[PDB]
């Protein structure tokens, strides 16, 4: 059974609610949304794991397109958890009525270009084609080969398919991996667990997140300023609500240097502490240091045992998306949390009882939970049939590093988009995707209005956007894995609004 259709939006985080919105609403297309999830949320449907929390304040994680919207939305603290980010997106949905757009508990498993008649050709896991003149592909974002792994009698759990309210309250916990989802996991479960046991590989920096209650209305105070709250967070790098320094670090005292990072730390945040204190913790190595020295002096005073301290001790470059927590370092010097380095001392095996190291000794947990993010990023791509044209294969046309014009297209893929691909703008993500969902609404309604069948980038134009993210990652420490556009949003706004105008530069159009 076929159907056919103006738009596939494979998805339904923020990017794919929005394209549906704005495809449908903007542009009068019959569009249809697909996602495996059983209702939208995107990457707040999936992740239900204690402590899960965004990294951007509260009033600024969200959609600014709705102006009544804007002034509608509650939240209690300073930062958003997943129950409540899920709730607004949920409240999204039904706002504009995208639900009937939907197809949810339904996987895209295919999307085939067809040549000779200008269409994708897209299919779901129940055998349901859709014929479709475009495709926007908001699709988003790993088991450690541990042996002996199934002999373990506990319950095995990945951050990222959480079972519904289960809890640890009362159980053995062994955590690996402290990444960001790893941090929150481990701060959530120290206070309810009766014993923790963390497997830490590489110990990261880390801010505090400063999460606090939000005061009666000063929510109103924000919502009485947000045209300006937006309109600044637009025009800057990467839109966290504060002012982006410009003042170098080692061009004030050790004093003053000292100072302005305690005053980040106290206010909280993590984005404040690397790009709010100084300019130049990211592009210069002694101001790196510097921010890097703090942050390990914070954790020398916070850890009270010595070997403990040092275990958890971050080091080299402070050069990874800046970490902010609730309290993790201090879970350390609970009596019922202990911190194993696996990289002096290596898991051995799991066995029915619990994980055994190198050093033999048996650590007995009831549950052993995997913080250690998926394997791949580009995964979404790769796992399905996507064919362009000629039936080139997307894993073959990306048969080195993914690529995209301008973090939105690629060549050989005519008529067919990306939200958030790779390339693409490094920042508070959710006016990023606004960014890209606009100029992919923008540039299809084009593409109706003025009877165009394709539209899809240069080989050129894709190669020189490679270079340009090259070129501007290279200025970074951040090199010293795939390449992000960091010249930030107000930047890459202007690259964008300039390629529509001039009539989309980079592109081969045909009609
Ligand atoms: C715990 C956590 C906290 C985060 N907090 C922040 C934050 O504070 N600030 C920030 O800027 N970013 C944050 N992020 C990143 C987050 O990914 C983005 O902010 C944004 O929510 C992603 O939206 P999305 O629409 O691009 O992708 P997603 O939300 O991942 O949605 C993609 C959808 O694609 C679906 N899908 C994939 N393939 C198929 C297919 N073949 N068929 C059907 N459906 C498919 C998936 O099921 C998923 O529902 C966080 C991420 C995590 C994991
Ligand atoms: N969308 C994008 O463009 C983009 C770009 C960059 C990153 N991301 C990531 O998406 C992630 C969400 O997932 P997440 O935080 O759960 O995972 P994560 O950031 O990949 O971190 C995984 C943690 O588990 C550890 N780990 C991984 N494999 C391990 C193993 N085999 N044995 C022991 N430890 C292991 C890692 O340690 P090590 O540090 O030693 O490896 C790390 O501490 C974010 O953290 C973000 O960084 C997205």
């Amino acid at each position: 059974t076929t159907h056919t259709v103006d738009a596939v939006v494979i998805g339904a985080g923020f990017g794919g609610i929005y394209a549906v919105h704005k495809l449908h609403h903007e542009l009068g297309l019959t569009t249809v949304g697909f996602d495996k999830a059983d209702g939208p949320g995107g990457t707040w449907y999936w992740n239900r794991y204690p402590g899960a929390l965004s990294d951007t304040e509260s009033h600024l994680y969200r959609f600014s397109f709705d102006r009544d919207l804007l002034q509608e939305s509650t939240w209690k603290t300073t930062y958003i958890t997943q129950p409540e980010i899920l709730e607004y997106l949920e409240d999204v949905v039904d706002r504009f009525d995208l639900r009937r757009h939907f197809k949810f508990g339904t996987e895209v498993t295919s999307a085939l270009y067809l040549d000779d008649e200008n269409l994708w050709e897209v299919t779901t896991d129940h055998g349901e084609v859709y014929r479709a003149k475009y495709v926007v592909n908001a699709v988003g974002l790993n088991f450690p080969n541990l042996p002996g792994l199934d002999t373990f009698e506990g319950e095995t759990i990945h951050t990222a398919a959480w079972p519904e309210g289960k809890s640890l309250a009362g159980r053995r916990v062994g955590v690996i991996g402290t990444g960001s989802t790893g941090q929150q996991v481990i701060t959530s479960l120290a206070p309810e667990v009766e014993h923790l046991t963390v497997f830490v590989r590489t110990p990261q920096y880390s801010v505090p997140v400063g999460n606090r209650p939000v005061n009666p209305e000063q929510i109103a105070e924000i919502k009485a300023d947000y045209d300006r709250i937006w309109e600044r967070a637009k025009n800057s790098a990467v839109a966290f609500g504060f002012e982006e320094s410009t003042l170098p670090a080692m061009s004030v005292s050790e004093e003053e240097r000292n100072r302005i990072f305690q005053e980040a730390w106290d206010h909280g945040g993590g984005f404040r502490f690397m790009f709010g204190t100084f300019g130049d913790i990211a592009t210069d190595e002694a101001a790196n240091e510097a921010a890097a020295s703090f942050i390990r002096a914070k954790v020398a005073e916070i850890i009270e045992d010595p070997e403990t301290a040092r275990k958890l001790m971050p080091k080299g470059l402070f050069a990874k998306r800046p970490l902010c927590d609730s309290g993790y370092y201090e879970v350390y010097n609970r009596p019922n949390v202990e911190a194993v380095a696996i990289k002096e001392n290596p898991i051995r095996e799991v066995t029915a009882k619990g994980v055994v190291t190198e050093d033999g000794v048996l650590h007995e947990l009831d549950v052993l939970v995997f913080a250690t993010g998926f394997d791949a990023v580009d995964g979404n791509y790769r796992r399905i049939e996507i064919r362009g044209r000629d039936g080139l294969h997307i894993n073959d046309h990306w048969d080195g590093q993914p690529t995209s014009y301008l973090g939105v297209s690629t060549a050989n893929f005519p008529n067919w988009f990306m939200v958030l691909g790779p390339n693409g703008p490094f920042t508070n993500l959710p006016p990023s995707i606004e960014t890209q969902v606009e100029w992919i609404s923008d540039t299809i309604g084009y593409a109706e209005r003025n009877g165009v069948r394709a539209i899809e980038p240069t080989p050129e134009a894709e190669a020189e956007w490679t270079e340009t993210c090259t070129e501007i990652a290279n200025a970074t420490l951040f090199t010293k894995s795939v390449l992000f556009y960091l010249g930030g949003l107000r930047n890459y706004r202007a690259v964008m609004a300039e390629v529509a105008a001039d009539g989309y530069r980079g592109f081969e159009v045909k009609s």
